[PDB]
Formats: structure tokens, sequence, C-alpha cells
């Protein structure tokens, strides 16, 4: 239909420049599809009832962030069980549950040069309390994220760190952190009173560009809606900087002052759901997924050969979906990489990687929880139908649409290496 | 990894290349061709290339469609030409690494209407089971319908290659490929028809038309001519042929050079070797990245699954994409976006398997075993028949990686999978 | 590697780390992004203008030679606050403290003087105050108008015949507040000579989240038309009480610059704020920084297919310049002027060159402040009696000045461009010199 | 529209292939020069002035044949026909004189400096020289020609693998390349040839210096009155890859039809030249081409620039070495670079670069040197009124210096025609 093609920008989707494409965008072409880029919001005495996280699970919250710059353990434990219990209270209707990733942002260094005594004490309080997410503040070497690494000890393996660069190490050493990083946090607070102000743009738009290149997440963080804090409605410049986070390339946003003490919690959760929608409509697929295609290096890999052939089959029929079946969100992971216009529904069993998977721009995990069936390939159709059913009640798909299917030749994970073109019925 | 010798052949420095101008550059005459050659070789069959035993050694020198000229001979010499064909063809039905499958076109005389003779021609075709016919003299729609109206009750599956020749074709060339299965740039006729310097355009315009459309297209005529008198081609004769294929042409074929010259062997021959030599020299870059755009978006999974598997061939650098026909449409569908990758066609259909040589880089492989009772088994048979084919004629080794594309259900039109196997 | 190697051998490896010329060689968007560098110092002059609003915090004579000095270009006069008398003393002020530095071309810095429109409120048509105020201009000698709300091209028709016959020569620059201005835009731009995407009131009439796609569509519009466009609104806001601002704020100037911006605004930051030097200097600094960051290759690609064949040789001489410019790694492109005009269609390619713009036209060098990358100066000397000369003393005057400024060093090549007959409208020469 | 417009608007090379229309006819003049080799066929005064008509623009004097008697009365023929045109200045044509040498056989050969002493007696204009397989060959070239020899453009004849492997030291010490088919096609397989003629013409296109395609372009018409289907698609192709000449041997110098092959030539490299997609070429050629701080260099992309950004009937330049128009040609305009010279020489030379017109001034210098530009300019506008190139009304770029002699170049200007 005629109304299709005039929703969601796709009249600037289709133009021949990068200046035509901004010429053709239009206030009163409506976003349609679901928003892609994460929101993290910053807990505390403003959000931890868990009656008012359940309305910023309803917001669009994706990741709970635990600042252990602030507080006790017995404070952090307290606000992971309220994030759990908020929820674990959406579970009863699996169709429409939304996982919640739980990360721990450390205290950092501080004066010294390795991990702080405290930082050793958090993280194992983390691995005990079964975070997903580490935000490792002030990295500034390869060596640092070995040291958190070490610090989670054998049962941490499977907790995603995202190295925090806040300091002019940090971004001179980028390459060799993002390297043993699982992702990258653009800690924009510091970083601006470390580096001259004037230049922090440029240290977030080079990170947010190499994370894009490595297929690794990428946050923007800190003063995103500040105004927000005391004020009901955000300034132009807060708005606009949001937009362009996403415009960017950032995988996550994130509230820090916003959801954590401020009078605005979800309303600043909401404005960032707005804005997010908004901007991934206006991004130029045409340039980028051509430039992703480019820089992306040959791989032996048959998941990475999989996802770039499921990617370029997704846009040559504007599936409404990619469905993936993952254990570790690693599939879903690189689909996500090459920027696909349509939503990667990941179908998953691990509670962990449904959660950690939030990290990814344009993955929606939904958590499985039936028993495995006896016959494998049963089991794979019924996932495959969990995650139709889902993306129809959910408003993804519709009868009629086109899904491009993604799973593998066994069980376990690391074996995904088929592409399959379905019709909605 | 695949080491350093691996990318300084076929023309690979050339291929990674950021510009047109820095493709051409970096061009090496020691960088040696290692792909199968993909431009199909069509051979005339005449008075100097009938017998049995010169038939043999056309098919080892390369020719996979053996044309008969319906402008000289009977049908008494046409039928023993055909028989002896299929003669030297059959000969090979035991050793799978030298059995091919070689089509059989029949090359109108020409015309108001459709001639008498054409009428009789075109039956003829329909009656000794010809795979194509090249319709000369094709000047608008109505033409080829009267062709396709010809081939009467049981030769609707035979395709029509039109014949642009004069300025009319040119100008209706739109309404022609429209209705047509391909086009042959005939441009003996056409040289004479418009003024001979602008038949290069004529000629690149065609193609490019034939790619964007995703049919074949075969350039003909004096491709070769020094070669029906000297065992050598002029510089401005292998200069042609090579740049027919770089402009994009699924076939390539020669007319006097194999029907009625002293060399028809050394001919295919020469054209087997610049073929494979200007195969490696195209610029995939921007060739894939410009069909990709040009093409519209489709709906039909067929065509979503192709360009997905195209994708994925060029990403690991795939040593063939393996896919199960019975019409060729979903080979020449993979064919359309030019794979590096050969495009291996496993068929059931004997029809098919010769018709696939139409389309460019299609490898077609005739399957014979008698059907599985549980067919996601019929299906993993043909599979690993078609690996197994290729390990032996040298597309393939363990280790490698295929891309292998299939559909959900039997029968035609239900291609959906694509699948990324390593060779075992 | 080979297409910079001898020019590399020639101005060094330090000259190639400068001002993110790393990251303007690359083949794509996403490696120019990759290679951006905070170590990277910008090294040309500031080009997108700042435009202040002057108020009870900077009306001052010697805070407003301050404002000139941190890089205020355009004074802007809000005439939904104050009276006549007040804005007129205002004006008195910006002009004495301006022509404190006329003793030099070294030291001079015109400064233009914008004049921001009530608007008409709930009427349709012009309001009788801004009939008034827009007469103020016009005695007052005001460079510019920034008119509120317009909504249509009949608005700015209305605001061009308020200026009467005495003010042809100020520039309107169209302020598009609201979804109707968004919509009938490009009828507005047409016949307007600029627009101001004026954020504030935008925000509330259409959804907040929807503004960023408004701004980037008017200002890519503008760079299509070769018209200035000016980001306005809450770009530093927090530095009304505070003397350094939010990442967000920081971010959002960057982003003006990086979409194609001319302009760039202050409002309360400079007209009440406790910061008004601070806010000027730190829209310097952002504006620095984000113009070297521009992905110039891209852009003059785009600029170039997205323009239409001209036979106007002003507009040939103009693109072929920018071409010259970039080949050489041009320090400079010196053009003569009476408008502005010559000036305009150099910075409608938006050369990294700065565009030296020689005028005698004390309104035309205080209105090309509205074009990214010119900087006026004006000649102030009597005419030769040869057209050649009165030229080529025009052209070295250019030179002398840039060179006394810091933009054009010895060994630097120059492009300059001029006429073949006096009088605008007969820009057709372009000349490729070498500083001695 | 005319010469092939619409698929020059093309935003893709594969819609500008679909957009080539045999009935859109070229308008511009021939760029691509036409080298013919004189010999028994075409010795004729009468007969040379035919191919002066048909397109010819340098005359190959072929040493590997003949005598120096020979060839000096091929010379004088050759002079005789073009100076027969020489009493009307605004349509005279210069024609260069190249010796193409035997070359070494089994260092220089001494028949080889004694012809290339015979170049240089005789005033030829170019060398082409024989089986070029290192830098040090060229040098050799260079010191056999004399101190009264540096005005000779020497043009390395690549014939072997080791002249093709060596290709980027030979090139950076010759004025250009000749892809010597023949030679080449036996001394590599035959089917390799296109490879290395493709890679050859875009690296000269890159430096910006003359490439010659030679050879079996038309080699039935030696015979034949026209030539196969192949002969004209190698034609039109060299011309597509970007070769600034194209050559004829036997088929002028043997051949039953020396005449036709150079009109055949004419009308195919015409129709070839439309075709050309100058959308990527332009743009491929700015990308690769490095920045410069030579003013020379400078003014002529943004002549290039302005030239098409108005749709220029010619960009007209004021020459001594020839220099100015070369730059201006590796930016292969759509516009004719007409060279308004004084030197004679440089008239004949630059046929060597696609797309430079050559005109020789030869009305008396004006007092005022400023007003002797003027004039120069002049008289390119009303020699291109003449032959076709501009009509009233049409823009052109003008490309002066700032003081005369060569090598100061650095001044664009736009103007309108009468
Ligand atoms: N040139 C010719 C070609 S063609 O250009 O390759 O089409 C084909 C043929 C002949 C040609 O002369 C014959 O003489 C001939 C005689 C008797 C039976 C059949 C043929 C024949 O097929
Ligand atoms: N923010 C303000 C702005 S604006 O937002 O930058 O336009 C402008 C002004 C004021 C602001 O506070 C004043 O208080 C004011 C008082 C008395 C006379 C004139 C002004 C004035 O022009
Ligand atoms: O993204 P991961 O962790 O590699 O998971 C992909 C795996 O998921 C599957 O689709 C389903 O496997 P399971 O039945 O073990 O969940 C496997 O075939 C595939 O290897
Ligand atoms: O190219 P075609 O003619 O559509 O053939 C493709 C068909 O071949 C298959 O892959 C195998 O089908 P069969 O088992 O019937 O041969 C089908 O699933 C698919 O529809
Ligand atoms: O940019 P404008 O307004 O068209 O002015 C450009 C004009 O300036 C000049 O360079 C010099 O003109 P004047 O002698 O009138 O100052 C003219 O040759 C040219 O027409
Ligand atoms: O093309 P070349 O060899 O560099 O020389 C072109 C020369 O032509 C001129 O425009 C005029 O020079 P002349 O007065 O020597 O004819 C010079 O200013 C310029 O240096
Ligand atoms: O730690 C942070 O979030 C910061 O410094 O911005
Ligand atoms: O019929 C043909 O093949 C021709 O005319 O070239
Ligand atoms: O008028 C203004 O400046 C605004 O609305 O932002
Ligand atoms: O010498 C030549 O010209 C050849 O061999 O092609
Ligand atoms: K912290
Ligand atoms: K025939
Ligand atoms: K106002
Ligand atoms: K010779
Ligand atoms: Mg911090
Ligand atoms: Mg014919
Ligand atoms: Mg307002
Ligand atoms: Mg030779």
């Amino acid at each position: 239909g005629t109304a299709f093609f005039q929703q969601q920008q796709l009249p600037a989707a289709m133009a021949d420049t990068f200046l035509e494409h901004l010429c053709l965008l239009d206030i009163d072409s409506e976003p349609v599809a679901a928003r892609s880029t994460s929101i993290i919001a910053t807990i505390g005495p403003a959000s931890r009832s868990v009656e008012r996280l359940k309305e910023m699970i309803k917001a669009g919250m994706n990741i709970a962030r635990l600042n252990f710059s602030h507080g006790s353990h017995e404070y952090h434990a307290e606000s992971i069980a309220n994030v759990r219990e908020a929820v674990e209270s959406f579970a009863g209707s699996p169709l429409s549950y939304r996982p919640v990733a739980i990360a721990l942002d450390t205290k950092g260094p501080g004066s010294g040069p390795g991990l702080s005594e405290q930082d050793v004490r958090d993280l194992r309080f983390g691995v005990e309390h079964g975070v997903d997410i580490v935000f490792a503040s002030f990295v500034r070497k390869a060596s640092d994220v070995a040291a958190v690494r070490a610090a989670l000890g054998p049962e941490g393996h499977g907790i995603k760190i995202i190295s925090k660069i806040e300091n002019h190490e940090g971004v001179k050493r980028f390459d060799e952190i993002l390297e043993v990083s699982d992702g990258i946090m653009v800690a924009r607070g510091d970083l601006g009173i470390e580096i001259p102000a004037e230049k922090v743009f440029l240290a977030q738009k080079m990170m947010i560009g190499r994370c894009n290149l490595a297929g690794k997440p990428v946050v923007c963080a800190t003063q995103m809606l500040e105004s927000m804090i005391t004020k009901p409605r955000p300034t132009r410049a807060e708005t606009s900087d949001v937009a362009n986070a996403v415009l960017d390339g950032a995988d996550c946003i994130m509230l820090s002052g916003e959801t954590a003490k401020g009078n605005f919690p979800v309303e600043a959760v909401k404005m960032q759901h707005a804005i997010a929608r908004e901007a991934e409509a206006a991004v130029y697929h045409r340039q980028l997924f051509e430039e992703l295609r480019r820089a992306a290096p040959l791989s032996r890999d048959p998941t990475e050969v999989t996802a770039i052939g499921a990617v370029e089959a997704a846009f040559k029929c504007c599936a409404a979906a990619i469905i993936v079946l993952t254990t570790t969100g690693r599939s879903a992971q690189l689909l996500s990489r090459y920027r696909p216009r349509a939503a990667v529904i990941a179908v998953t069993r691990s509670a962990q990687a449904a959660r950690q998977v939030h990290l990814c721009r344009g993955v929606f995990p939904l958590l499985y929880r039936e028993p495995p069936e006896a016959i494998w390939a049963d089991d794979v159709d019924r996932r495959v139908q969990f995650g139709i059913e889902s993306g129809k009640l959910r408003g993804f798909l519709r009868v009629g649409d086109l899904v491009i299917v993604v799973t593998g030749w066994r069980p376990g994970s690391g074996y995904t290496n088929i592409m399959r073109v379905l019709s909605i019925s």
C-alpha cells in the first residue's frame, strides 16, 4: 500500500544521497517499527518501589543500572530484589513478558592504578547476586579488563564486561580495550572533565563508529535528559542529543539522575523511548548497510555467514522480523551488527542471555519456558512459533508479512547455519 | 587460513579495489584463473563439426550448446547432426567427471509474419526435442508470440532466445525482452541493418538490460572470424571475446568458426581460455552492488533466498552454491546476481539440465537415482551428489564452505532455504 | 596513500595529523567517524557565525568588546522584550564597541545587527507592533530581520512591504516555529533570504521528539538552496547559571554544525545569563572542533551532484574555485564582492579554505556573517584611477590582512576570485597565487 | 538528447549501459587521435591529403621496413600534404610525425642509433621505442637523441612479459606508452593481452600520460572494404578503456583501403567517446589524483570542474610546451580542449593527448602582452566557430597565465561567446 511507503521515513530511506535523505525527512511520517535502542535506567530512591519499577518496565526500561558509587551491598541487594519482583510480575503471560538485565556499575580505581579493594568486593557481590553486566569504571588499558574478569572468578564467566571510557588514556588505548571487552560505555560525565568539554562529541562519535565496525555494543551515557531531573519536559539540546546518539549508532542510551533521584523517572524513560523511535526511522540504512558490509572482513564462521545472508534477504523483501533461536545471544548479536531494519526477535531458554541481548540494537528477547520436545526439529519449530505468536501479540507481525528464520543444524551453541524465508499465516 | 597464494590468484587483488580505475590498474597477467569457466560456449554444428568423433573433441574443449542453423541444410541433415551430438554426449554417460549435458538449439531461417519454412522447422524442433530456439529477425512482441504459437502443444518448455538483428528490434527491445526467455545480439545482420560503428552500443545496451531483467543474453557473430582459416585469432578477436564477457554476456557463440572452418576445436578452446580470464577480471564489487540496487524489492521467496545465498557466498569465498532445481528457475535467480561461486544445479530434469547452460555460472548435474521414501532424505542425497560431483570435478575440497539452496516442500516454486555447509 | 604522498613529504606528517585530516581522507562515513581524533587540533578559523542576543547581561560597551573578542558576529535584539528606546541604546553600544577596533583592518571585526520581531500572535497578518518595530529597524539601519512565526510566502511579502523602499537591502531570515511553517517550508525558503530553526516554539507546536527531524530537513534544504540557515534556542541553556554546559549542550552545538548550519545562536545565555562571554567562547570552541570533523569528501560530492548545471558565470567560477582550493589545500579563497553574492556562492560548496570577502559595502560586510566560512574584510581606501589597479590593490589588501591575521602563511596557495568589469554580477575569474 | 546525454546522467554504470541509444548522434569532435602507418599504400601526396581529411593526426614511419631515403620521401610527402591546407589558418590541421624503431632484437642496436639520429635530423615529433623492457632502455633512447633531442616525446612500446612486469618503472621515465599487442600476443598467452591492455591504459590514465592501443584493430580491412564485428568492437573498447590514441598498421601501410580504415576508426571513436560514463570517470580521476601545489595542475582541475558545471563547449588554453593542455586532458573533460600555441612542434605533439585540438597561432604579436593574449583567445574562438566547436551564446572556459613563458598557467575565466 501507498500508506505503508509514507510511514517510518521510507521516502527518505530510498534517497540516492545522504543530503537528499535529510531533505526528505518528514515530521508527519510516523514511526512503525518497535524501538530498537535499549534504555538503561539507573536505580535509586526515585525508582526502587516495585510498583514504580513495573511502570518503568512498561515505559521501556530494558536494563536496570546499579551505581555502586552510592549505597551499601544491602541497599543494592534490595534494589535487585525489587527489580526482579517487578520483572517477574509479568511472567504469567509468556508471550508478553519482558526480560530486564541487571548491570552493576563499579565505583572505580580512584587514585590507584589497578582494581580497588572495594571493586573486588562489589564484583564478587555481583557474581553472588547473578548480575548480567558490569559497567567497569575508568578502564584505561586491556589489563584493567583482565583484572575485572579475574575478580568475577570462575562463576562469572558469562557476565558481560562493558568498559567505561572516562579519560584521555582510555580514548588513546581504545582499540586494545575494545578487543578484550564485550562492549563500551561513553561515560561523558568524567570524560567531559578529563578532556576539553568541546572534544567529547569527537570521542563519542569515534567510539560508536569503532564499536559498530567491531560488532560490539556501545552505550551513550550521562546528562542526556538532565533537566528532566526537576522539569517535566527536556530542553531542545537534550532531545537533539538523544536523537543524535541514536543516529551516531549507539546500541543503548542511559538515564542516571533522571531515573535515580529525579521527579520524572517514568517520563524520562518514555521520552527516551519516543525520541529513539523517531531517530531509528531517520537512519539512512542504504549507506549504513553498505558501509557495514564493505568494512566487515571475510568470515569462515557459518553463524556470521548466515547472519549477513539473512540481513540481505530481510532487506530484499522488507521482512517485518528476523526470528533467531539463540543459547548465548551470539547469533542475535551477529544479525544486529549489520543493522537490519527488520526487528531481530531472539528466542532463548537462557534467562541470562535473554537479559544480556538488550545490549545489542534491534534485538527483542523472548524467554522460552517450555521443557524440550522429544523430537529436536519439533522443539525448534515450537520456539519459532512462540516468536511468531509473541510478535503478533506485541505488534511486530501481521498475517501476510514475510519473516526470515535463523536456526542451526544441531542442538547446542555455535551451530547456526540456516536462513529460511517464511510467510506469516 | 587460505594462504597468500590463494589471494594472488583469480584477480583477487583487483577484486578488492575501491574504484573501477584501481581495479583495472591491479589486473595481473600472472594471476591465474582458478574457477571453472562460467560463460557458456555455443558452437554451430555444420560440415566441419558433424562427426561423432569431432563432437566428442568439441565437448572436451568446452561446447555447452550445439547450434543448428536452419538457414542451411535440410531436416534430414540436421536430424543426423542432432543424433551425432546426442551420441557424442552419451559416450561420457559412465565417468561422471566427463559427462556433461549439452543443449540443442535450433536457429530459424527468418521471415509479414512467421514464414512457412519457419513453421515447419519449429515443428521439427519440437519433434526432435530441441531445448532452445534462436528466433531470427525478431522485431516486436508479436513475432515472439508467433514463434511461441508455432512451438505447438508439445513444445511450451522450449526456451525462446530472440535474435535482435535490425533497427526495429533494437527500438522495440523492451517489449521483446519482456516476452522472450532471452536475447541474442546477432551482430552480423545488425551490422548491415544499422551503421557498423553503432553495433557496440546496441550490444552493451542489450547485455545491460538483460542483466537487469535476469534473462540470458548471447553475444554472437565474427567473435573469432579469422580462425575459420587461421590457427590463432587476431588481437581484436580475443579482445572482442573478453569484452563480451566483461559486458555481462551469459553465452558466447561460434558460427562459421565451428560450422565450416578449418579449426573448429581450436576455436572452442580459444573461447574457453579467454572467457576464464575475463570472468576473473570482472569487478564483482560494483557489479553485485549495482545488480542489488537496481533490482526491485521482491516478495518471492526464491528471489529473496537467491540474494541471501549470493551475499553469503561472497562473505566466505564459497567454493560453490549447490541448488536443487526442477525447472532451472532457482539456479537462474542465483545466476542473475553474478556470484563468483559456481552455481551447481542438481536436477532430475534432463531438459532443465541442458537449458541452464543459458545462465552464466550454472553447472548442471542430472540426477538419475530412484527417489527415497522420505523427502528430507531424498533432498540430502541430491545435496551430497552435488558435493561429491564437485569434489570429483575439482570445484571442492574438505574444509571448504558451500552454500546450499533448497525449498521447504517438494515441487517447483518453493525455494526458501539457504544453508552454510562445511565440506566433510 | 599515493594521492597524498607528495603533499605529505612537502607539508609534513604533523600537517596531515591536524584539523581531522586523517578522518577527512576516509573512503566511507563510517571510517571517517572511526578516524576522529581528540588530539587532532583545529587549525582553520571558525566559520559558523555566532549570533548573541544583547540584553541586560551583555549591554555595556565594555562587555560588548569582550563578546566581539570572544567571537560574536551578529547581535540579536529581541523585540518581544524592551522598548524602542532600550533597543536603540543597545544598538548604539554595539556600534561603539565595534568601532573601537576600526583603527586597523587587522583589529576590525564587523558585526551585523539583527532585529527579531515579536510576531503575529493570534493575528494571521502582520501585527501593528511588528509594523512599528520593522520601521524602527529601517530607521536604525539594521542588517537583518529574524521574522517570527512565518507560516507562508505571503508572510515574508508582508515583512518586505513593511520595511518600505529604504529597507530593500535588509536580509529577511524567516523563523520556522510551527507545523504550518514546516509544511510550507519550500514556498517560504523560495522568497526568504534564509531560515531560522526556532526550536523553542517549534518544540511546543509539534511533538518535542520530532524537532530534530525538522531541524535536519530544513538545514539540508537550505544547504541545497545555498541559503543561510540558523540553529537557535537552548543550545547552551544551563550556561545561563553555570560556568560549564551539560554534555547534551556541547553535543547539540557540535551536531548543529555537523548538520550544516551557517549560524548558531545564544538567547538567554547572553541576554540575561551570568556567563555571556563564556557562552560565546564555548560556542566558538565547539564550532571550531565540529567544522574540522565535517566529512567534506561526501559533502562536496553531494552538493555537486544535487546542484543543477548553471550558465551563471559567478556560480561556475565558484565551483571551479572551491575545487581548486581542495586540490592544493588552499589556505584561503579571496573574493571581491559588492553585495556579498560571490562569497555566498563560494560558501554553498562548503570549502575547507576560508572565504576572505573584500568589499567596500559596510552593510554587505556585516550581512556576509550569515554565510558559513565567509570572513568579511571592509576596504576603506579611495578608488584608483585605473579599475584593474583598484582590483589588484583590493586583492593585495586581502593577502596582507590574511598574513597578519594568521589565515595566510608564506608558501601557502590562495585562490583569488574577481570579475571582468566593475559592478555586481560579473564574477568570472579564478586565479591560483602563491604567497611570498 | 544527442551525444548519449540520457546515458550520461545515469546514477549507476549498469543504468548508463541500459540508456545507450543507437539514435543518439555524436555532436562533439573526435577526441581519440588516429595514428596511421605511412607505407606503399599511403605514400602519395594526393592519398595523404585524403587521409588528413579522413582524420589522421599522427603519421607513423615503421623503421623495421624501408630505408632512410624511403622514409625521408614519405616525411616530405606528409609535410607537403599537411602544408597544402596552411592557406586557411583557422582550419589548418597539424599532423605529427612518429618514428617507430626496429628494436634491439637479441642494449640499443646500432641500427636504432642511426635511425634515431635520422629522426632528429628530419625533425620527428615522436619516437615509438620498440621492445622497451626496463627504465635503462628509455635512457638509452633518450641518449641516442642527443642534446638536440629532448623535444621529441618517447612513447615506450610494451611488447613482452618483462615490459609488463617492469611497467611502473618504464612509465615513470617515458612520455607515454604503446600497448604493442602483436608481439605482446606472442610473448605472453594471447588470452591474457586484454588484461595487460586494460591495466596499462588504467595506469597511464592515472599517471596523466598518453597511451596508444595498437595492432590488428581493423586487420580484415587490409583486403576487405568493411571490418568484422570483433574489429569495430575492439576499436570502441580501446576508447572506452581510456586510450588516448588508436593505431592502424598494415591497414594503412600496405592495405587496399587505407582511407576507409581511417574513416572507420574516426566513426567508431566518435560513437565510443559519447558512450564514456563521465560521471564515474571524472570522480575516479579526481579521487585518484594526488593533491598538488602546482598552479597549472590546480587551475586544470578547476577549469574541468567549471566546464562540466556549465556544459562548456570548449576549454581554450594557451600553451607553449603543451603541458597546460595535457593537464586539462588527464581529467577527461567532455568539453574540447582547444590548445592555441605558437610552437609548431607542440601543436603536433599534443595529438598524443585525448581531447586536445591544436591550433597554430600565425598572426602578428600585439604590442601589449595583455592585448596579445586576448587575440590568441579570440583566435581560438574564431577557429572554434569555423570548425563547428562553438556557437554564439555558448560558454567557454579560458585557461591563461600571469606572465609570458612556460610554466605559469594559473588563471581560469568563464566567457560567453559573442
Ligand atoms: N557459415 C555457415 C553456417 S553458420 O554461419 O555457422 O550458421 C552454417 C552452415 C553453413 C555455413 O556456411 C553451411 O554451409 C552448411 C551447409 C550444409 C548444411 C549445413 C550448413 C550450416 O549449418
Ligand atoms: N532571555 C531573554 C531574552 S531572549 O530570550 O534572548 O530573547 C531577551 C531579553 C531578555 C531575556 O531575559 C530580557 O530580560 C530583557 C529585558 C529588558 C529588555 C530586553 C530584554 C531582552 O531582549
Ligand atoms: O547463538 P548461539 O548461542 O550460538 O545459539 C545457536 C544455537 O541455537 C540452536 O538454534 C537451537 O539449539 P538448542 O535446541 O540447543 O536451543 C542451535 O541449532 C544453534 O547452534
Ligand atoms: O527451481 P525450481 O524449479 O523452483 O525447483 C525448486 C524446488 O526444488 C526443491 O528444492 C526440491 O524439490 P523436489 O524434491 O520436488 O525436487 C523444492 O523444495 C523447490 O521448490
Ligand atoms: O559579488 P557581487 O556582488 O556580484 O560583486 C562581484 C563584483 O566585484 C568585482 O570583482 C569588482 O567590482 P567593483 O569594481 O564594482 O568593486 C566585479 O568585477 C564583480 O562583478
Ligand atoms: O603550457 P605551458 O608550457 O606551461 O605554457 C603556457 C603559457 O602560456 C601563457 O599563458 C602565455 O605565454 P606566452 O606569452 O609565452 O605565449 C603563459 O602565461 C603560460 O605559462
Ligand atoms: O560514570 C559515568 O556514567 C560518567 O562519568 O558519565
Ligand atoms: O543470425 C546471426 O547470428 C547474425 O545475423 O549475426
Ligand atoms: O523564537 C525563537 O527564537 C524560538 O521560538 O525558539
Ligand atoms: O610493434 C608493434 O606495434 C607490435 O608488435 O604490435
Ligand atoms: K559508578
Ligand atoms: K539462421
Ligand atoms: K521574538
Ligand atoms: K617497428
Ligand atoms: Mg564516571
Ligand atoms: Mg542473422
Ligand atoms: Mg519563537
Ligand atoms: Mg612489435
